[PDB]
């Protein structure tokens, strides 16, 4: 499938409101869809390594496809 990398949380530069620029999983970039904060939080809270993918996944990537963990 058109997936990409993982989604841990070692630095989430927030500024937009929820989008922010996440430096986690295996890369760092802007992220917008509808509420990725809950995914970055639930991830590190429960663990910290989801799955970031789709929408390029590089410099403004990862749109609506992420696996929690």
């Amino acid at each position: 499938t058109p997936d990409c990398v993982t989604g841990k949380v070692e630095y989430t530069k927030y500024n937009d409101d929820d989008t922010f620029t996440v430096k986690v999983g295996d890369k760092e970039l802007f992220t917008n869809r509808w509420n990725l904060q809950s995914l970055l939080l639930s991830a590190q809270i429960t663990g910290m390594t989801v799955t970031i993918k789709t929408n390029a996944c590089h410099n403004g990537g990862g749109f609506s496809e992420v696996i929690f963990r």
